[PDB]
């Protein structure tokens, strides 16, 4: 039919969800101008016929739509595998983000070209208070960005450094990572990289999750294969640890175990399975059954230490394996303070003081190395192309 | 500048139709890099590969959704061109009734002609004159170019000469609405360099309107920029002049039965029109004359003795009663046009075949 296919080619145009939406066609354009571009390539009649006919409009556009230069960088807060996070005001709203940047070159140099798409996605279209929220999502032919909801009360292992966190403590961000990892598992993804890292706190000094680099959807059966281990060295669960090529499946019960490594740290102030050598820890995971032991001197309660055994151990037998509220009927979560159902509506155990909205004292000092870019080349090889569609402004 | 108007700014290029970074332009970029991409000595690429494999599935969804030659039937081939051809179609869901001209991609790709049709898509979409066939819809496949436009029952003036022997009353009729014609596209800031009686077509109503428009050029800077209608200042930058010369050729033929440059050979016209100067009403003679004028502007041409009647007025000329009025039985009559016969490699790399084509897709209202 005539109009119902026009009802669908609109409805595919304006949506923020859609592949083809408005801001994602005019990446194509604009990668295309990028790749093209060069001495070698423009030899080609079409190639030199479409750039003649596209660079002086695509420039106009490259002047419009959002850049980095529209944003004054303040001071860098965090740094990545691929990017670094910095605080930003935007030069005409005078708005206060934290923006991500992520290199292009990095991510085609090590083909880690994928991992962006299911965090653009969870970020922008959450709608939890447990999700660092997404604002606008840019490019340019070097880096990717991510202009997001600023976190002023810092990251957790800057929490543990800076405070001697008790059992009270614990206990509530504990509860907040259970009911932030529960919404995220709603909408169907496994994080498989929980650690206080990715853990930040807003004005309030309450928790929301921020890396979601390492998620992956969830099947019908709540599963995942996964030929690839992914996460961090201390946090990593001994099912994912050994993932490889035929063994390689497993359920959300993996973020369970690194729930449990946190709050480990949380009261004992290390790691349980750390050492001085990166393979002695993966050969501690592995062994959690005799490695993992709580030291002499104890601030620590009996259902603390049974909350961690819980999580610690193999996933048949591990806690939350049969739901969430397994978890929440726990004895270390009884007390007096909080509800589960109104626990972000209560007071924070650490309210961030807040002199300015750039104020970044929760966040420790960092420098601000030269990197690599693309060589020039001699043939097509369409370096933009896995980048095409990112670009959110909704 | 500021934030907020720049996302107006950005929003008025996505919706203008005249839009280089037009909604249905973007689309084209989308469609050609899928088509010049899905082949497997390119799929061996990884950021191809990984293009495809997330863009192919959706591409095809929206090809499908999208306009099509499927679209259309196709009753009759009313012309045929060196690209192409001119066929009497029929929207399968509207019913509506247009005519569509195909331009072969190959063709244009080989003889490297891959420039022409953007001004005869600009002037035929943009006009807003009843002196030019409308643009209604044009799109495209990897195959060819389609433009679904105005379809002209009354046919070509080139039949109407054969089949009727003009007398002086017609031949001021049609000279004055060719002068009003080329006084539109001149407006717009084009120079046509081919005025013959093959394009010019009549309506329902039996009035003129220009309708090839593949010869036409941008004006540059201020106003400066095929036989035997050929100009002798285009032989050898020259300006609109060189369309009222074709005019004087089109006036003569019209009158006498001949083309005044006619030759047995086709280089024996190229010297006549040179040789001007030495190769039924005295009025008539000196007005095919005066183009072999109009230099200054175009009221110079009206104001000559031979426009000079008592039928009709330059300000409502097309108005008025035409000489000849096409008597049609139905909506898909085709009697006013002569009868017509009915009837690329993969690459080794990245060659874009289908990119000097990128934003020739055109949706009017
Ligand atoms: C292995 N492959 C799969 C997954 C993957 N993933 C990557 N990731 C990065 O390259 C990266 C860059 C900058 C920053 C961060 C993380 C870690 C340090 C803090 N941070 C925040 O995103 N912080 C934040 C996030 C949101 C708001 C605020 C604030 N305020 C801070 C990560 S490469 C990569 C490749
Ligand atoms: C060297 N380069 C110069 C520019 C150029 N140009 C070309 N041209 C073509 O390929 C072509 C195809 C089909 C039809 C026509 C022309 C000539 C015959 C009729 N016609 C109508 O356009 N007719 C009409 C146009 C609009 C409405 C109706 C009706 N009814 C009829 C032309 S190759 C080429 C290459």
């Amino acid at each position: 039919s005539f109009e119902t296919r026009f009802e669908k080619m609109d409805n595919l145009l304006r949506d923020p969800k859609s592949e083809v939406n408005s801001d994602c066609l005019l990446d194509g354009l604009d990668a295309l101008v990028y790749d093209l571009d060069f001495p070698a390539l423009r030899k080609n009649k079409n190639i030199d016929n479409f750039l003649s006919r596209y660079k002086d409009t695509i420039n106009k556009i490259r002047d419009l739509r959002m850049k980095a230069e529209d944003y004054e960088v303040v001071k860098v807060i965090g740094r990545g595998a691929f990017g670094e996070v910095q605080l930003v005001r935007h030069k005409s709203t005078r708005k206060v983000y934290a923006m991500k940047l992520l290199s292009k070159f990095e991510m085609i140099k090590r083909s880690d070209s994928a991992f962006f798409w299911e965090e653009r996605d969870i970020m922008a279209f959450a709608n939890s208070p447990w999700v660092v929220q997404l604002f606008y999502a840019f490019q340019d032919d070097r880096y990717l960005y991510m202009v997001m909801e600023y976190m002023p009360g810092g990251d957790l292992v800057n929490l543990m450094s800076n405070y001697d966190v008790p059992e009270k403590w614990a206990r509530f961000y504990t509860a907040e990572v259970v009911l932030a990892l529960d919404a995220i598992h709603s909408m169907g993804f496994i994080h498989r990289d929980v650690k206080p890292d990715n853990m930040l706190l807003d004005k309030s000094g309450h928790l929301k999750l921020a890396d979601f680099g390492t998620c992956m959807k969830m099947n019908k059966e709540g599963m995942v294969r996964c030929d690839t281990a992914v996460g961090t060295p201390d946090y990593i669960s001994p099912e994912v640890l050994k993932s490889q090529g035929g063994d390689g499946y497993y359920g959300r019960e993996c973020d369970w175990w690194s729930v449990g490594v946190f709050l480990y740290e949380m009261l004992v102030g290390d790691t349980p399975f750390y050492a001085d050598s990166l393979v002695g820890t993966y050969s501690k995971i592995m062994n959690h059954k005799n490695s993992l032991t709580f030291p002499d001197d104890n601030d620590i309660s009996k259902e603390a230490k049974n909350l961690i055994c819980a999580f610690l151990t193999d996933r048949e037998v591990r806690l939350g394996r049969n739901g969430v509220e397994e978890i929440k009927r726990h004895l270390f979560f009884k007390n007096d303070q909080w509800a589960w159902e109104t626990l972000r509506d209560t007071v924070a155990p650490v309210v961030p003081d807040l002199s300015s909205d750039i104020d970044t004292s929760n966040f420790d000092d960092l420098e601000e190395g030269e990197e690599e870019t693309f060589p020039i080349p001699k043939a097509f090889v369409g370096n933009q192309l896995p980048f095409v569609g990112f670009t959110y402004y909704s």
